């Protein structure tokens, strides 16, 4: 039960049944894939109060590997429903894609786990007012949408999967200080890890909830007291200053495992370290149940 | 007129009043005080179809002029409706600040500009489940909310304004690179101006956009027609092969003016840049109509 | 020959003999390995008069790879003289990665190029002071070196081979802006293959010079007129208005190769390119002569 | 003396006379200026074993601010021998900034400061092999170098002056998470100091060193094994297990003690700092000796 002296507490993480997209943005580089990147997928950390759950997959996909030859970048957008989904692939890709330049928006649900199909491009072209034209690039049906800069290339559809949202751990640690170096080194670890994304700011959450709220009514959510340090009579281990939730969402429960595992095993690296945790619904929420003790 | 043998077109931006506000996010770093920036300002370009107007206002406030002595970083969020931006400053600060690493959320609205309030940290408050205490922070009402990371620490209310949204131009160039790095140097200017901020992606438009669509009548807006470089039907000068609209919101007309101003000028130092002009609705629309020859 | 309209000239590139070391920093995450990577690097351009030839090789080694299970980054470091090379490294880890914070140096090179080793961890260790402990780490021999910040860990020997260096081609494009947007997808394309890196600032010479000078007895090289856009009576193109050199250095000629191939391939999708050419000393110096023809 | 609950010994910083440069780098954009930046500065942390001290100063120079009216950052590159400074720059700007798209380089020495002159550009105008231009910049002698990409402009003449190098402070901490969060807070802070920079990998030394050594006569420096946690018979406070120091240079004495001012004061908030300590040679052998207590 330990990961380099670290305790790997017995429990699981419990994940749920999602739907997802996952797009390649391609641009003039690297530097315009992602000020389109971060655009599209902010404001997105979690569904409680955001529109969507999104973030970046993989960061650099090599020009040789895109339809058009160009820098790549793939994120994903999720959420618990599909159409909010779909108004939400339309929002950001329209709003932070279309508008950002050089950048163009592919498809890249692996044939595998697509399971829908949105028409985005094709409802996009229309922002082209009877001046946008389909074509043909590298085997793709693509939208060429006219734009002040030039052309906005956006493919016809996007595949959709039903996903696992919501794995999770919590690093649990003598400091502030020192959970967060162990996070960050959790998260550079589930960048690597294709198919996964971690939605939070940098990857991780500060404020970790609970399921509605004691004292109120009209809360959907609110802080989890029973890992908050500052409160008196709290579960947390003795030598716990600090606890971080690092949460993940895939396109498959695979993907999310591989990015606990490998996001545990570069915490439990950093020094500080007390415990490893994970957040679960007693089993009566979810659709999924990592236990952390199978990872290992 | 001339700037650097660059025609400035004898027009004008037409812009618009809207409720804004300015916050203070700081955290341990410059760093992570960017992380929860980007993930609070992101998926906000345009009301078109984003829910907030969002962008950097000030990158780096010094720790030495912060409530809390740590980096710090200005941001700025408007929309024409008071009520939505109230959500949104509760949503982005909800789910984008609090729960980012180590991040803290102050008013940053000037007193000169303060108009209306919105008690943000006192409504987030009620996330610590009766454990949050109120406190005063180098002379302001704060929010101590306990969070699995410590503490997320919120003023208790923002100054909201009427600012003035929509200030822009247009850099039209003899190309799409040397549009691009036009558009970037103006917008690195823009970065110094206090007050003013650049919603769109990298500050920069490749998407502009008119009021509904010839076409269709399903649409808010669609491409402007006029000034797309493949659409054979247009009113672009020749020689220009591509066209960036810079796009600019601030606390008031002066700090709009003064982000159209340098912005111009960095520009038109830039190689390749045929002509600058400016985006209207013919003085039927905005509120405000900053002339482009009055800013020279 | 042609590559999405651009003409491929049928020269060579005329590439050297140099030694060559390969060094992997780890660090506590990837932007402390970022920060020691870019000191150890940088002032490292070229030979000419810059102690070495530095840069980054790979930019993310997983966590999972890398001996301490922390993230990491590979570097290459090159001078055609190997002696000047092994103070260069003990330079460069000495100065650069033992100060840089959380920063470890394991070595690199691939067992199949190494020729030579350099105990750099060995001559490190006296800074210990008698308290340095030799150590395995992962079946790797390095020493454990007290700091202040607690210890410095660096392997005790790297593997030192005779590489490539001087692999390159020159994009000509219709402006500054075209070549350079050009020029930093082709450098994005580098990135990503293994035992090369582009020493020069972003990977780029703006700057490109040829042997002797026609003035000045007195200068051993001087600006490649002949391609510069300004002199009137150059060899360049009606319609160049910029060119760009790409160099690149690695660990073997198919490093290079394959680095000059795809970062060809790169700067040819991007706009207002007009042709591909590559620079040498006539077949007649080099060990290597790089056809551009032969990469396609 | 205490700030924020950390103790401030009563101790001094030994600083001394250093030569100094002071370079303003322009280019297209902030991003290409650090681009030239990085590299001309990276290899400069220590004359122990670098070839110069070098760092940024001001990273956001606004366009209107410089003479060419691009973005701009000022870098100060150091020495404590003239002669080798002269060549530091020459090599520095030489390779680094006249090798870097679309940067340029004017002095940034103020004009207080200078006392000595060091023609760099019109050393470094010869590489133009007979095509450089003389030419006048808003006021300042330039020369326009032709060179591949179009042309390198570099001001006639760099100001040297005899400035201030060594000022220092250490932070100790209760772990090493927590003395490298205080100590980037720290740097934030000093980034903001004009004419003072850090040279130290991200502004931070984690292998801080003494005069000489015991064991070794080879060594001109080695461990401060006094501060070393690992060390059995090191000066620390128990409950320190982890020391960073921060080294300052800059263009007067005024300007480094406001560094180790602000940067104190910023440290000194984050969590799990101890105390605060600097590093003299018994004050005999320094120029300038910064009592700590003397800056609160
Ligand atoms: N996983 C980690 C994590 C933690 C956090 C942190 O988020 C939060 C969550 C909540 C605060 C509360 C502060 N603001 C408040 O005074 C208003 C609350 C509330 N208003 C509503 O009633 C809408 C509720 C909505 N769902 C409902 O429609 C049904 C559930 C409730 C019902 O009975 O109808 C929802 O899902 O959020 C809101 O939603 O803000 C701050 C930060 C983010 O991610
Ligand atoms: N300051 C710059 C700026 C510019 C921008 C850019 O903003 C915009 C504004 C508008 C858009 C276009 C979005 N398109 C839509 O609304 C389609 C709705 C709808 N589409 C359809 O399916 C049409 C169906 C159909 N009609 C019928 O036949 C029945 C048909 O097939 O013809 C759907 O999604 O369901 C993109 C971006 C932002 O900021
Ligand atoms: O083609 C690939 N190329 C790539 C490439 C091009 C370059 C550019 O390199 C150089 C090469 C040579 C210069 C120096 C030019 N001027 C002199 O040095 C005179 C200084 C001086 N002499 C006088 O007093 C006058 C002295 O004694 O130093 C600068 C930069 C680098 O890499
Ligand atoms: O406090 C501020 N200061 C910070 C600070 C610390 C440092 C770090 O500097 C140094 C200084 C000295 C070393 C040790 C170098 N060792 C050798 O020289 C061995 C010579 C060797 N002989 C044999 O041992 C074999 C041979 O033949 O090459 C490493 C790093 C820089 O700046
Ligand atoms: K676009
Ligand atoms: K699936
Ligand atoms: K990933
Ligand atoms: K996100
Ligand atoms: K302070
Ligand atoms: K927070
Ligand atoms: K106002
Ligand atoms: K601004
Ligand atoms: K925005
Ligand atoms: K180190
Ligand atoms: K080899
Ligand atoms: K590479
Ligand atoms: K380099
Ligand atoms: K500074
Ligand atoms: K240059
Ligand atoms: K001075
Ligand atoms: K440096």
């Amino acid at each position: 039960m330990e990961i380099n002296g670290v305790e790997i507490e017995d429990t699981f993480a419990e994940a749920f049944e999602a739907k997802m997209a996952r797009v390649l943005i391609t641009a003039a580089s690297h530097k315009w894939a992602m000020i389109a990147v971060k655009e599209a997928t902010g404001f997105g950390t979690s569904v409680i109060m955001c529109p969507a759950e999104a973030g970046i997959d993989c960061g650099y996909v090599p020009p040789e590997e895109t339809p058009d030859g160009r820098p790549g970048v793939t994120i994903m957008i999720g959420h618990n429903d599909e159409d909010e989904l779909k108004e939400q692939l339309l929002d950001r890709i329209g709003q932070c894609v279309m508008t950002a330049p050089t950048a163009s928006a592919f498809d890249a649900m692996p044939e595998a786990e697509k399971e829908d199909e949105d028409r985005v491009g094709y409802k996009l072209s229309f922002f082209g007012d009877g001046y946008q034209e389909e074509d043909e690039l590298d085997g793709r049906k693509v939208w060429k949408i006219p734009v002040v800069e030039g052309e906005f290339i956006v493919e016809d559809s996007f595949g959709i999967t039903t996903g696992v949202a919501g794995g999770n751990f919590y690093i649990m640690a003598e400091s502030q200080p020192a959970g967060l170096q162990a996070a960050e080194a959790a998260v550079d670890a589930i960048k690597g890890v294709e198919g996964a994304y971690a939605p939070f700011p940098g990857g991780i959450v500060a404020s970790a909830s609970k399921v509605g709220s004691k004292q109120y009514d009209f809360l959907p959510a609110s802080t989890n007291d029973a890992y908050c340090p500052t409160v008196e009579d709290n579960e947390l281990p003795e030598g716990v200053k600090c606890v971080y939730e690092i949460v993940i969402n895939g396109l498959n429960e695979e993907a999310v495992k591989e990015a606990m595992r490998v996001g545990i095993e570069a915490a439990c690296q950093q020094p500080g370290v007390v415990k490893i945790s994970a957040g679960n619904f007693g089993g009566k929420l979810g659709q999924y149940e990592i236990h952390l003790h199978d990872l290992f």
